[PDB]
This record gives C-alpha cells, structure tokens and sequence, in this order.
C-alpha cells in the first residue's frame, strides 16, 4: 500500500516540488466474482475493484490525494466543492492530510447533517448560504478567484488523472486490459478518467488491447442515455443522480473511442444487483456502484458480452456510504424461547 | 494478488485441501502520521495500520477469512455468534461468499444500525426470549450439536488469521515497532499480535519484540482493574466488554512484551477520535480511537523512548458508527449569500 502518486510518479503531473499528501489511497482489491451463474454458463470472468476500500470510501480519494497535492504545490490555504457527498468527505480527509481547509458552499437548509458528518468530523468548513444552490456553485467560483482556493470539482485535470490510475492497477494485475470495464456514471468524471489510464498504460506498452468501456447510469438520471440533460434526475443511487453531467463531452469520447456505451438500468435493477452482490459474493458496495453489476447483468441477458471474456467493474463505493438502503425495516421473526431446539429451528437448521 | 491465506500459508494451519474463501481481506495501509507535536519533539515515530480499510470495515476480516475457509474445510454449514456489530457483519460476508449461512443469536431485546450489515449479506438473526448469557450459552450448544462454527473471538483460526497484522507490520517496516498499541475489547486482538509477533521471531523476520501497549475504556477496563466489570459504559461499543473472553491471553502478551493495559476515558477517546481524522485525515471508530487515546496517555506522562517507532492498529472504519459522527458533528448557521461573509465562514 504505497502512496498512490509514488506509485505513479512518471505517469502523473508531479514534480520533485509536489507535496505528497496521501492517505496510501489506491492499490484496492480486484476481486474476482464467483459468478453470475449467467457470466459462467459462457466462460465470462468478472472481476469487481473495490474501491469502498480506499481511505474515505470512495474512489474519488484517487483524484483527491493528487488535487490536494497539485493545490498545496500552488500555494492553495484551501480547497473547496460543491457535492455535499463523498467529493466532499475526500475533500476533507485530504485537506485535514495537507493541513489546510475543505470549504463546502452549499444553500441553507438543503442537506441533513448526517450527509455531511464524515466531512464535518475531518473539519470541513461547510457554509450554508441563504441563497440557491446556483449562489453556492457561484460563490465558490469567486471564492477560488479572489483567494488561495483551488476547485477540486468533477473537471479539475488532477482529480481526472488520479483517477486514472485505476486502470494501471487493474492492468497491473490482470497482466492486461480485460475486453469490457464497467463503471456507473453520474458526472462522467470517473468513465473519462478509466478511459484516459486504459490509453495511456495502452500507449506505454504495458496494455495490449483496449477495452470497451461499458458506462451505466440510473434509468432516472440518464441524460448520457437519452442524449439530452435531465432536468429532474431521480434515483436511489445518489452518486450518479446526475442530470447534467460536468464531463459529458468526456464520457461521450470514452464511450466512442472504447467501442463501449453508456446506457441505463432501473433502480429495481440496481437494487437487484447490489443484493445479488453482498449476498452472493459477500461484498457490500452502495447502490451507484451496483449500478455496474447491475449494467453487466443487462448486457449478459441480451446476449452482448462474447463467451471467454474478461470483465472488470468499479464498484465506486462502500455499502457502508449508504446505510440507509440498507436498513429498510426488515421485519425479523418474532423472538424464540432460550431452548436450543427452538434456536436452531428459527436458525433453519432444522 | 494472492490473498491473504496465500500470502502467510506456510505461517497458517491450512493446505491444499482448505477452501480459500477471501475477499482480498488484509494488505491495509500502514498510514505514517505525522505527528501529533508531542512524539514529533521527541522524534517518535507513529504509524496507523488502517484495519478500517478492510472489506467489511474492520480488522475481524482477518481472522473470518481463516476461520470460515477451515469451517468449509470440515464442512461446516454455517457459522455463528452471539454478538452484533463488527464480528455479525465480517461472518455475514465471509458466509455469503462462501455460500453457507451466517447466524446471529441475540436476546430478546428490540436497533437495525447495529445489524443491517450482516443483515444485507442475508445473515440469520435469531432472537431469544433471554440474556446475554442464554444467548452465549445457547450459541454454544448449537456449535458442538449441529454443523455450524463458532466463529467468536476465541476460536484459533480467528486468533491465527489476525495474527498477520504483525506479519504486514514486519514486512512493510523491515523490523518489528518498538511498541505496538491496540484496542483491548475482548482481548482476542491483542493476543493475535503477540503471537503474530512470536511466529515472526522464530523466523527471524521481526528482530525485536514491541511492547504490546493495550488500552480500554475506563467504564470497560475489567484488565486494568484487575477483575470483571459487571456494567460496562463506554460510547467506544466496539470495546464495551466487562469480561473478556481473552482475558489470560492478554495478560501473557502484556507481561512477555513488557507492555501495558491501561485505560483511557471516553472523553480522551473523542479526542483522539477527531485528532486523527482531523489532523492525519483518518476516520476510524471511536473504540480503534482508544489506542490513539492510548498513545497521547503515555506521551504526556513520557513513557515512550524518543527516537522509537510506534505502530497502532485502528481497528474499524469512521463508517462503523455514523452515531457518534453525527454527534461530533456540528453544522455552522446559515451566512448571507455573498463572497464576504463565505470567505469568513471559511475560515479565510
């Protein structure tokens, strides 16, 4: 577990003057998935990189530890965002790392605290305006104008390239690139940034092929699916409930380039997967990064992934970002008497 | 990438007719903090192995991927526990993945947070008309009567699998720490490092033993007063044990490392709760915060040589416990919508 940009180094934007700041994010396990039962039927092997397992629990630390770091390099006091998510929770973790500030602009009485402890706890400044959400994007842009305050949204070039750094790894341990990647897109950000590593491992020789990339988004929330931005994009899979997409034009080059598409699933599809997912395989991820297994179950219906394919997904998140999925009210069994037999009757041992 | 069980087989009871069930547990980060000021000014050294980044959010990974392979090894068509929490979610995964049940027995009282875990992973949750004792001993019976595996803190093949934490120490350092501190709940843990620490020295991979430095919280420190605890307070759950199962197996790690088990209030474990994820970015679970809390103990009253290195093990992830992070956290009142005021709030 190194520092991701050491790792790295000659294939980032870093110099001998780049501040280090990392949390030895990256270098998550590739697990290897012991179905579908409908992947083994045509020799289709899936592999699912974990990405709930970086230092906040979620991918974006990979973009983080190099933004923070190219911040720091400029002299920046602070970064700031406007997600009030897990961009926000990396932001934090890794300002708190640099010793300098996370702002987070958000309007007044829009989100609950729960959203925004992790952050908190890492001493976020959040500053709710008494404004809408547009004077918080917009105060943040002064903010990164009239101070020492780098913007560490979806577009920033260093988020991109950190983030490209997954593909190099899954290269790294497959030995080379698999035939599909899939990944859920909500800002686009991610799918640019896999189809920028997947070119560059290509173009240094350490990957002989190219794989297609496979982009899935939520059936609410699919303007790169429809070809045109959603004004009301809604879905239980907040990470990508993304109506307008800051990387669109990105993930439509990756999306051509790759051979690959980006198309939807619904949320009970996604729902279906991320089950299919902790109870099958034993990993817990949220239901953005379901929305992956969830895209590879549509394609493996309909015939389109070839028998004795390689296919990886990015499982963006830990189950653990979301529990309320998680915690519908379960309506266990009613309690037993404290006899063995009435224990392993209920157990279903019986 | 071989897992973990690959990775130690030779230092583990398995062969090649064990069942490897891992998710790629094990290879945290041994994160290098950089400070606080008070080991700084003495060129202490300390470095947090991150257990929190394992897959189902703590260090229990380890042992669960050992003791799950072996019970498939023999068999086994479930394992249980009588405990919800961190141990019901890594049996909840590792029984999924291997395909076998996983089954929580708890007494008869009523919150979904501390099981919905190993709920997601389809655990089977049984509860009894009884106390935490009928629960145990119940869980017990059903081990040695049917075909399912207790996997709780004192089965071996836990204790063994958790043993490697001290193996990716060694590795990653070249060298075993001057001192190693940990939570000390069920003392499980801190008997897994020491012999962790044991089996590298007979290798000849760890070329000092550390001072195994345990701590708990000072409403949960049975070990520290020397007796059983009866009602154990503490917000640190994960820790909040009045007799610990491992109870000898600790004393032992404490007195052949020359360490110590001490205790640490609740307020000192907040402290060192935000410390961390305030200062070195690392959100971990207030009970892994004890050893933190533990450290800037001994600091203050200069117990540490200077110039040594410590390793503590963190082990659970700040996820574990929105709870407390909510409750730590504090949302600053709303500002006016412009520049001036925003760039106050900031702090700028």
């Amino acid at each position: 577990r190194p520092p991701l940009i050491e790792r790295y180094r000659n294939l980032l934007p870093v110099s001998e003057k780049t501040p280090v700041i990392s949390l030895l994010e990256g270098s998550t396990p590739l697990i290897p998935l012991k179905g579908p039962e409908e992947a083994r039927k045509k020799g289709i092997r899936l592999y699912a990189k974990y990405e709930g397992l970086n230092p906040t629990g979620s991918f974006k630390d990979r973009g983080m530890t190099l933004a923070v770091s190219k911040a720091v390099e400029g002299g920046a006091q602070a970064v700031a965002c406007a997600s009030t998510g897990n961009t926000a929770a990396s932001a934090a973790a890794y300002a708190a790392r640099a010793g300098i500030l996370a702002i987070v602009v958000l309007p007044a009485g829009y989100v609950a605290l729960g959203k925004v402890a992790q952050s908190l706890v890492h001493g976020a400044r959040i500053v709710q305006v008494e404004g809408n959400f547009d004077d918080a994007l917009r105060l943040t842009q002064k903010l990164t104008e009239a101070f020492p305050v780098a913007l560490v949204n979806s577009v920033n070039p260093h988020r991109l390239e950190g983030q490209k750094t997954l593909a190099f790894e899954v290269v790294d341990e497959l030995g080379d690139a698999p035939h599909y990647h899939a990944l859920p897109v909500g800002n686009a950000g991610n799918i640019t940034a896999h189809w920028m590593g997947y070119k560059a491992y290509h173009a240094l020789g350490k990957a002989k092929r190219l794989p297609r990339m496979l982009g899935f988004q939520a059936a609410g929330a699919a303007p790169l699916v429809l070809g045109r931005p959603v004004e009301r994009p809604e879905t239980l899979a907040t990470a990508i409930r993304i109506g307008n997409p800051a990387s669109w034009q990105g993930a439509v080059r990756a999306k051509e380039e790759s051979g690959g598409v980006i198309e939807a699933v619904t949320d009970e599809e996604i729902l279906f997967a991320y089950r299919y997912l902790a109870r099958e395989e034993g990993i817990f991820c949220e239901p953005a990064s379901a929305a992956a297994m969830a895209g590879v179950f549509k394609l493996l219906r309909e015939g389109r992934l070839e028998p004795e394919s390689t296919v990886v997904l990015t499982l963006t998140g830990h189950g653990l970002k979301d529990p309320a999925t998680a915690e519908r009210v379960a309506e266990l069994p009613p309690p037993v008497p404290a006899r063995l037999e009435a224990v392993a009757a209920a157990a279903g041992l019986l």
